[PDB]
């Protein structure tokens, strides 16, 4: 009933500090979370968010959404069928996507089990004491105390949650939580919301549509994606809607009423309506702070809810540490992943060490999709006195054959102009989150264009954009955007 | 007339030479090729190999054998078709891929056309003497001069050509050149050769063979793709067999006979025998040097047939100088095109620069592809006292669900241990070539094993791998392989 290390929260972020403090250090470690495997009810389970209701049950219903891409852009190279028997059966989609989570489930079990001095506890962590975490049956505080678990070190990596925007109707809107659990794939579905939730699905649920279907993504301002490099924003917005999604900008739900037929009548702030089967919100996640009773020790919150930490992972309260989404800065899996390895090898390890959360290289599973890495330029231009871009913006041939001529590879590289130093390269196609990992190990390595430019291209490969691109496109002066330096 | 620079060859690297030295380095530049466009009966024409019958349209016509992989693995992700109803036809692929081929002809057409002080010349280009070039009608020297060119300078970039074992019935066998224009999808072919191209078009091959055909392809040694990483070796020969493909090792044509209905019989030097509608000879290419006549002016080759050249592309003749195939070092078209740039700051610039032919990263369009970069370990092993190796092999998840269970993504880093820089990385999976790209500038900075481990991974990547290998698999201390 004593550890070294008590970890509310089986995550990406959990699970890593978890086992390597066990198997690198030999230290005794607790690890709570409220569900050994995926989906209903709590959703997250052993392995985390991105395990059972994200990136991995996400991708591999991106990948099946790609084959209606794949069996129109086949018919270009000489692939023959008749386009009237194609049917898209989510249901399979979904028990696929099922089994493959469940084994990953059952991959951490056995984890657990193997480790000396790790050790799986189920049930809702909260903090009773500095040093004393509890064990509930429920996310009341009032439930039966499964454990009393003695902490010299407690870890918070309880991760975020869907935010519900709390309109008249909510009750007939889902969550991504229950979008991977949908018995049926929707005819009109709405994804609201413009980040890459809202994105991702709305192409997920683009491709299982059955006939006469009709995706509908809205986002309550002018343009999708903040954050992203502003021609790509642009340019999926444009690919989407060539690939028949309906984006409404300057659109947020004010209510949702069911129709007689099980269907949502969903009303617009702007007075418009429309019908569709499914309303899935993704308007935001937001850290779970709430079921850990953080008033019982003074861990301090941000003016946005999310656990204040410090460089290295500190709360206000010594031996307490919070990593990953309940942070609510980058909501990433590898970010989690790395704050995790960092605070052990710093608590356990003596060896400090700080997660850089600059130049982190991420994506978007749109389709086509997104890879990003450091700053974009707008960001840039008000940091440096002298920014260039490069950009490289053309339908690659193979999607000229294919008949998909909308579908623009982007690679821009922003530049401090200064001296060189690539400060972010974002990429629109085919392969871009592929293309950007290596990128980001070129940014830690502080790259120059000149690196780039000299660095001798793969061909034929879009990655090669990269290593051709010598002249700027434009650039930021004092923050004013020019074609040419004075 | 006269030129300040002469290309034979208006190739990958040639065109690349011509274009800087007129429009960097405001030169007179004129360029010969042997045909404006793709195809019979040279093949090779303005724009080169890559473009004619090289990287450009077998990259397009990988790209479409792929949709037979993606047609079968639909199905795990709940796609449901008319599975007898689907075609692979052959007639259509050529026929883009002629297309796309074509536009870019045209668009160098243009090129030539709109770019004052840089002239294209149709026909056989020679060495009269060491500032003239002679433009004749045909390959033969006897044949009529079209043109003669003075030139200050002379690049000869005719690059390479299929090498075609000299056996009984090699005339009834065809090379990658005809590959690109059979009518008909073969129902059996024999590649010959381990290297990419045999593996590349046996994978083509594999996709559009008419219902009840059979690829097989035959290399004389042990494990195709010699020179690439040993461990991709061997997984790129199991990925091929798992889908359908028979590769005959240690096997190598004798001689080829027609049988009575015109197919091939293929006699092995192992006696074996396999009867195909298709030869395809993938052994090698060999500099083309034969027809520029470089007795008349002393340019010295080596005894394969490549131009020697220093490190700066210079021949021992002055004002002459190779880049690309010709020089047989590297055979990809970026070296080709770097080679011509450097050459031109070189000579017109004064701005003296040399191609690293070190730590090119490259792929093969194999089904899956493979992209690499710098040394495999049996090569570095022998130049370092310690190697590390960090080795990722996996089934990923999509391909338990697309029912390819035998697609291993192989990734794998190479350093040296005594300070952890990385010599080499070595992928085999879907994503392989774009993943490899941004590594080629990677091993420029020196990147160092703990630069890409502390790198934090795009999930879920393929290329994250590279990301997330802290501890080597095993090591080469002295040459000797430690686990
Ligand atoms: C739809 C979707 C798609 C995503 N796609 C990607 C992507 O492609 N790439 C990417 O990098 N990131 C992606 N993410 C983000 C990623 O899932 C998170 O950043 C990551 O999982 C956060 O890790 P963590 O360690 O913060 O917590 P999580 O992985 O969220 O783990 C939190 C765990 O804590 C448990 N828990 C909560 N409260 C308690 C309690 N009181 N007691 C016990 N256990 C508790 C939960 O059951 C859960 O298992 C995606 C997220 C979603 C929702
Ligand atoms: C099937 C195949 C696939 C390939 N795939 C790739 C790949 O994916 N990636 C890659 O990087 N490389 C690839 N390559 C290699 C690439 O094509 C070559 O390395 C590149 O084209 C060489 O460029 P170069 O300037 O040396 O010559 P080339 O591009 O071959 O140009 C030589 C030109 O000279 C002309 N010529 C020859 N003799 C004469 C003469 N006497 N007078 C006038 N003109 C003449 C020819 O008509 C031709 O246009 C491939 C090669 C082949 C055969
Ligand atoms: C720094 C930058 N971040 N990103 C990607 C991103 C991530 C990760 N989360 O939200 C956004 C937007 C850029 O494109 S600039
Ligand atoms: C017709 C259909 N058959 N397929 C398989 C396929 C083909 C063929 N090319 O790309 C894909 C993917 C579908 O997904 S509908
Ligand atoms: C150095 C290395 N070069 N390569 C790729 C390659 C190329 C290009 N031509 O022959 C080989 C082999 C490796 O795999 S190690
Ligand atoms: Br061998
Ligand atoms: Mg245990
Ligand atoms: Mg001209």
């Amino acid at each position: 009933k004593a550890f070294d290390l008590v970890v509310i929260g089986a995550g990406s972020g959990g699970l890593e500090a978890g086992w390597n403090a066990a198997t690198l250090y030999g230290k005794r470690v607790a690890v709570v979370d409220v569900q050994t495997s995926h989906g209903p009810p709590f959703y997250a389970a052993l392995g985390g968010t991105c395990v059972n209701v994200g990136c991995v049950p996400k991708k591999l219903m991106v990948t099946g959404a790609q084959y209606m891409d794949h069996l129109r852009e086949s018919a270009g190279f000489g692939w023959e069928f008749d386009g009237s028997s194609v049917k898209a059966n989510w249901k399979k989609l979904i028990a696929a996507k099922n089994e493959a989570v469940l084994d990953i489930n059952k991959s951490y079990e056995g984890m657990f089990n193997d480790t000396e001095g790790l050790d799986f506890f189920l049930g809702w962590g909260s903090l009773e004491s500095k040093n004393v975490v509890v064990v509930r049956e429920t996310a009341d505080p009032k439930s039966a105390v499964k454990e009393r678990l003695q902490a010299d070190h407690i870890l918070l990596a309880t991760g975020s949650w869907p935010q519900m925007p709390a309109i008249p109707g909510i009750e007939h809107c889902i969550s991504s939580n229950e979008a991977f659990y949908l018995p049926e794939p929707p005819r009109r579905v709405l994804t609201v919301g413009g980040g890459f939730i809202s994105v991702e699905f709305a192409g997920i649920f683009n491709a299982y549509k059955p006939p006469g279907g009709k995706v509908t993504l809205c986002y309550r301002n002018n343009l999708i994606l903040r954050g992203f490099d502003e021609t790509i924003r642009e340019e999926v917005t444009k690919q989407l809607t060539a690939n028949g999604i309906e984006i409404m900008t300057n659109e947020n739900p004010a209510k949702v009423s069911l129709n007689t037929d099980g269907s949502k009548h969903v009303t617009f702030e702007s007075g418009k309506t429309l019908d569709v089967d499914v309303v899935m919100m993704a308007i935001g996640r937001i850290p779970r702070t709430n079921d850990l009773q953080l008033g019982n020790v003074g861990v301090k919150l941000t003016p946005k809810g999310g656990v204040q930490v410090d460089e290295f992972s500190r709360t206000n309260v010594p031996n307490i540490y919070a990593i990953g989404d309940i942070t609510d800065r980058l909501m990433l899996t590898p970010v989690a992943i790395n704050e995790g390895a960092a605070l052990v090898d710093t608590v356990f390890g003596n060896k400090p060490r700080k997660t850089d959360h600059t130049r982190v290289a991420s994506a978007v599973f749109s389709i086509p999709p997104i890879g990003t890495c450091g700053l974009i330029e707008e960001v840039a231009a008000k940091e440096f006195e002298k920014v260039a871009v490069y950009m490289s913006s053309f339908t690659p041939l193979m999607h000229n054959i294919s008949g998909s001529k909308y579908k623009k590879f982007v690679a821009k590289i922003v530049t401090n102009h200064s001296d060189g130093t690539v400060l972010g390269v974002h990429l629109l196609g085919d392969g871009a989150p592929e293309i950007i990992q290596a990128v980001g190990v070129c940014l830690r390595l502080n790259a120059k264009i000149s690196d780039f430019y000299n660095t001798i291209g793969v061909h034929p490969t879009s990655a090669e954009e990269l290593c051709s691109m010598r002249t700027p496109s434009y650039y930021y002066v004092k923050g004013e955007k020019m074609e040419k330096l004075p």
